């Protein structure tokens, strides 16, 4: 596996391994060939656990979430998906490591790509190893994968609004289940639902995932209501899952506005991590999987692989040269690399709306493209009436940075930064000037 010019696709099932058995085995060999190492975990959480797996050896945290204390002899750096991705971006030097590890390599958010895709690009140079692992490699068109114990697949209608009649088998259950959700609103009307219901719930989403999830050890529940994050390694102590098998599709729109898609149909990858929750006790057989809908190929077209070219052609490579997409996913997207490079001001322009800015990729590109500043909010307000962001059924307004009250209208409109009331509240206080 680790031979330079090699790409292995580390693809056990859900539960197999692959974290806890083979990557320590994986880390000892490529320390014993002095090979410099990078393992990329997708979360925070999984950062965590991964230290425990690989405790004694000697790895480099580059992660605030654990707390260790560095030797300074370390070969091997462990960071998350999206720091390498920031770091390549950056004006920080970041070493040609001989060996590349991704764990929950399946991971669709556009850093994620990005860093498969400059990852896979140095692999067919020449010039580095890579082991991607997951069990849902891009493409994969099963659903069902196996499994560490057997599980009970069932079809079934599942509710996407709050309910008083017609699904008793949800709530009848004494067990714990995991819910996957198509959006943080819907999983509100849910959550709440179960709630007035008697039960214990506990909601994670990507801005709150780390914080959550600890309750999911700390406390008793008996739902735990999610959005696709916990697709990436999170693990539960549960006997179902309950799937809509829907999801939100950010759609870029005339090459002018992003909308939010759906809820439509999930990927096959998706449905078979959501379904690996469970059946991972070889000493519990039956855990349920109940599944409200099929499966389709809604990555294509979607706009996170529109981002990570954007991201792509961004990142020094060689020369002029740009990294290309890691090929099973590389026709996501109808895209010429090297259209999106942007000059030095408006790159590094780019990269502060991200990395500051908390800005979408797509929407921080049209800004630095625009060549307006970092700190330059003007675009937020001078935007047409059908780009008005509404809050409670009335235009949001704010304190602009000079003391005006102004009606939020961005001139390119992208519906992430009003996904949900916590989006929107970090949305105004960029425009107000406050980051
Ligand atoms: C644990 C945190 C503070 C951290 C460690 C580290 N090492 C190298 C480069 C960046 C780094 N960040």
């Amino acid at each position: 596996m680790l031979k330079k010019k090699q790409l292995t696709v580390l693809d056990l099932h859900p539960g197999a391994g692959k974290t806890r058995r083979v990557l320590p085995e994986i880390v000892r060999e490529a320390i014993k060939k002095r090979l410099r190492t990078v393992i990329l975990a997708p979360t925070r959480v999984v950062a965590a656990e991964m230290e425990e797996a690989l405790r004694g050896l000697p790895v480099r945290y580059m992660t605030t979430a654990v707390n260790v204390t560095h030797s300074g002899t370390e070969i091997v750096d462990l960071m998350c998906h999206a720091t390498f991705t920031s770091r390549l971006l950056q004006p920080i030097r970041v070493p040609n490591y001989n060996l590349n590890i991704m764990d929950e390599a399946h991971f669709t958010d556009p850093s994620s790509i990005a860093a498969r895709g400059y990852i896979s690009t140095r692999v067919e140079m020449g010039e580095a190893a890579a082991i991607f692992m997951t069990a849902t490699p891009p493409g994969t068109r099963d659903a069902f994968p196996d499994s560490n114990s057997p599980i009970m697949d069932t079809e079934v209608e599942v509710p996407e609004r709050a309910w008083s009649s017609g699904f008793d088998w949800v709530t009848d259950h004494s067990g714990k289940t995991v819910w996957f959700v198509p959006s943080v609103r819907n999983g509100n009307e849910i959550a709440a639902c179960l709630t007035k219901a008697g039960k214990r719930v506990i909601q994670l989403s990507r801005k709150t995932f780390e914080t959550e999830f600890q309750k999911t050890k700390n406390q008793e529940w008996d739902f735990v209501i999610t959005t696709d994050i916990s697709e990436m390694g999170a693990n539960f102590k549960a006997d179902r899952v309950i799937d809509s098998r829907r999801c939100l599709k950010p759609v870029i729109l005339d090459g002018e506005r992003v909308i939010l898609a759906g809820p439509m149909p999930v990927t096959h990858a998706s449905a078979a991590q959501r379904r690996g929750r469970i059946g991972r006790n070889p000493n519990k057989p039956g855990d349920e999987y109940m599944y409200g809908g099929g499966c389709a190929e809604t990555d294509e077209g979607h706009a996170h692989w529109l981002e990570a070219r954007m991201l792509l052609d961004n990142i020094y490579l060689q020369d002029g040269l740009i990294a290309s997409l890691y090929r099973p996913e590389a026709d996501k997207v109808a895209a010429i690399e090297g259209e999106f490079k942007l000059r030095t001001e408006q790159r590094k322009t780019f990269v502060e709306l991200m990395k500051r800015g908390d800005l979408p990729v797509w929407l921080a590109y049209q800004v630095a493209s625009a060549g307006i500043t970092y700190t330059d909010r003007r675009w937020c307000f001078d935007g047409t009436t059908n780009n008005t962001i509404m809050e409670d059924s009335v235009p949001a307004e704010v304190w602009t940075k000079y003391g005006e009250k102004r009606v939020l209208k961005p001139r390119w409109m992208d519906a992430r930064v009003c996904s949900d009331h916590a989006a929107l509240k970090s949305f105004k206080e960029f425009a107000a000037g406050k980051r």
